């Protein structure tokens, strides 16, 4: 590696190199126009080949940080556009890159990205694929300067496959839109998941993160010896720490190093890694992260012998408490691909609590003997919540399930924005539709994944405009207790019912024209409003009004002279409803 540029160019290949250079420059000069970036990319790229051709040619020996930095400092408009930032150029290297890093503007001031109409997209895509996709890679990149670049490239290649398949299709729109919606929802997720994990590291500390890592790596690689898992957790934590700090190159080298180590040791780690470990460097660690849980060994013994009945337990524990607890977690997790990572941490928390008590008691061995009994109810808490919620989803399909949740949650915290109540209830519903289609053994992990995202966008909102001490408690307390804290929220018996407002409950024929999606939001918004005005209404009372309203819609949307029927029938609907309630 006499020439870092050349080496990166060789391993990445021109196309990927060029796309990653774009994301990089977009993530730092977030205010320059696309066309600007393209000339930079081409300049770097053209230089790059100089080096591939001959690693000794001038400047090819410079480090990437130095070359990147040099390019930045040749943007003539740097001081005018970016201000302080151009001051970084007066600093010699290690300081320089660090300064630039610091001036990335997370959530800058850019207009919301509009999805054009299907026709427009397919025509732009068809007319000039590359600029069409890289423009939007730029648009997305510049609006998230901390989104892991290679994963942004991974999204863009998938968009590419969406437009390829869909712009040739019969019904273009019906093919594409669910795809774009799927992509958008995922990227939003990934973005918030990155920030979440990093804020968890800072707030709760390495140790906790390492615990989380154990659980996670154990479920995935059940055949791996603990020493091996431990080695991976150690290194993962270091990766996380670097990546959370934000430097693209160092995060990437770190992730690569770990992935190559994993791949050089597949036999000691997991049988399912063969295909990922065949992928080129760009894709390896990404692939490994997505890999399926390895199948777990057959003759795994109960944890009794090592963690309950073995004398020397306290001795073993006090010797190296964290390692020992690491061991309990390890053993436990790998036997349970079906538990959420968080349920497992609750278990280890618990195991910790008692060993702490019993090892200090008159008779440790007897004291800590019936301890796996405590695990019981913690385990069936998420299980039952799952069984019963999927049971309900199956009864009333997605929409009515949403409406059920809608009532439940509006009652619990009626101080929340109507539209926010509608957003989360619907997302939640969508989590039903996804996870419940799984067998039991795969439902809790699934719910864990999806709830962490929904719950989180939910706390992020609340942090900006808070409205409930109880939600603030849940969002700021333990992330392991985050979900159970919401599940513990109760009806606000304090809430003062909301003022009746007829406009809120006035309806017009335009709803007959809406799409089932818009129509539904219309109805669910009104339902939240209804529950805020009459919070003590009964599930039955509510069902009676809802049926009453629904019918009213099917009569006036199939009525000659729709609008005089909405007002007249609506006046009645409302009076009658006000009286039932
Ligand atoms: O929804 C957004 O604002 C961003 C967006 C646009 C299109 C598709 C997905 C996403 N999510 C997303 C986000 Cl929020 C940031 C970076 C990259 C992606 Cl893919
Ligand atoms: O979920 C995590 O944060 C990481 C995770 C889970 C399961 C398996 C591997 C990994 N992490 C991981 C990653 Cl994200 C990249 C390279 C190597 C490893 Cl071990
Ligand atoms: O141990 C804790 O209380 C924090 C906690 C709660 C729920 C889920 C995970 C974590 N731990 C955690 C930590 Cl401590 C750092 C980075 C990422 C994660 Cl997931
Ligand atoms: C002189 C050019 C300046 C900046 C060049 C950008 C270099 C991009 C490097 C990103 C490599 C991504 C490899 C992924 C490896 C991994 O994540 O495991
Ligand atoms: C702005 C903050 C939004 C808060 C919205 C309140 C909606 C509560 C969502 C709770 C989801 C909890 C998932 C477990 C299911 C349950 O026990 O109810
Ligand atoms: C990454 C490259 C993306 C190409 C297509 C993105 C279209 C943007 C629409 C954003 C949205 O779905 O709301
Ligand atoms: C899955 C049904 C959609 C509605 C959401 C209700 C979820 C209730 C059960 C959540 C269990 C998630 C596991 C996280 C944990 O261990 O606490
Ligand atoms: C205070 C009483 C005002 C009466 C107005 C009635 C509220 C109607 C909102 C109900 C929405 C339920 C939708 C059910 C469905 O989709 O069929």
């Amino acid at each position: 590696h006499k020439s870092e540029v050349a080496h990166r160019f060789k391993d990445l290949g021109e196309e990927n190199f060029k796309a990653l250079v774009l994301i990089a420059f977009a993530q730092y000069l977030q205010q320059c126009p696309f066309e600007d970036h393209v000339k930079l990319v081409n300049e770097v790229t053209e230089f790059a080949k100089t080096c591939v051709a001959d690693e000794s040619a001038e400047n090819c020996d410079k480090s990437l940080h130095t070359l990147f930095g040099d390019k930045l400092c040749t943007v003539a408009t740097l001081r005018e556009t970016y201000g302080e930032m151009a001051d970084c150029c007066a600093k010699q290297e290690p300081e320089r890159n660090e300064c630039f890093l610091q001036h990335k503007d997370d959530n800058p001031n850019l207009p919301r990205l509009v999805r054009p109409e299907v026709d427009v997209m397919c025509t732009a895509f068809h007319d000039n694929e590359e600029t069409f996709l890289k423009k939007y890679l730029y648009e997305i990149a510049r609006r998230h300067p901390y989104f892991y670049a290679p994963e942004l490239l991974f999204f863009a290649k998938r968009y590419k496959a969406a437009f390829t398949e869909c712009c040739q299709a019969a019904d273009k729109a019906a093919c594409l839109l669910p795809k774009l919606d799927e992509l958008r929802d995922e990227g939003k997720a990934s973005s918030a998941k990155q920030r979440l994990k990093c804020a968890s590291l800072q707030k709760f500390g390495e140790r906790a993160f390492k615990a989380w890592a154990v659980a996670r790596l154990s479920q995935r690689f059940p055949k791996a010896e603990f020493a091996e898992v431990s080695k991976l957790v150690t290194d993962l934590t270091k990766v996380h720490t670097e990546c959370c700090h934000g430097d693209l190159l160092e995060c990437a080298d770190d992730r690569a190093d770990l992935a190559k180590y994993i791949c050089e040791n597949q036999d000691s780690i997991s049988s399912k890694l063969k295909e990922c470990c065949e992928k080129p460097l760009l894709e390896k660690s990404h692939c490994i992260a997505e890999v399926e849980n390895d199948e777990m060994p057959a003759d795994l013994p109960s944890l009794a012998a090592d963690f309950v009945e073995s004398k020397d337990v306290c001795k073993n524990y006090a010797e190296a408490k964290d390692v020992f607890l690491g061991m309990f977690l390890y053993e436990y997790a790998r036997r349970h691909p079906d538990y959420s990572v968080v349920l497992l941490l609750r278990l280890a928390k618990t195991y910790e609590t008692t060993l702490e008590k019993c090892c200090a008691a008159a008779d440790p061995h007897e004291c800590y003997a019936k301890v796996f009994d405590e695990f019981k109810p913690l385990v069936e808490e998420p299980q039952n919540l799952i069984k019963q919620n999927c049971e309900l989803f199956e009864q009333l399909g997605e929409y009515k399930f949403q409406n059920a949740l809608l009532v439940r949650y509006t009652k619990k915290v009626p101080q929340v924005s109507t539209p926010t109540l509608v957003e989360v209830s619907r997302n939640l519903g969508k989590v039903g539709s996804k996870c419940c289609k799984h067998p039991e053994a795969k439902r809790m992990p699934c719910a864990e994944d999806y709830l962490s995202v929904v719950l989180n966008q939910l706390c992020v909102l609340h942090e900006k405009t808070p409205v409930s001490d109880r939600v603030t408690k849940c969002c700021t307390e333990s992330l392991v207790n985050r979900r159970p804290c919401f599940s513990a929220l109760e009806v606000d018996e304090t809430y003062v019912p909301k003022e009746f407002n007829a406009e809120t409950f006035t309806f017009h024929a335009d709803i007959c024209t809406l799409s089932e999606k818009e129509r539904q939001i219309k109805k669910q918004t009104a339902l939240v409003e209804l529950v805020k005005h009459k919070p003590k209404a009964t599930k039955e009372q509510l069902k009676a009004v809802m049926d009453d309203f629904a019918a009213f819609v099917e009569k006036c949307c199939k009525a000659d002279d729709k609008e005089t029927c909405f007002a007249e029938e609506g006046k009645k609907l409302v009076a009658a409803s006000q009286a039932a309630l």
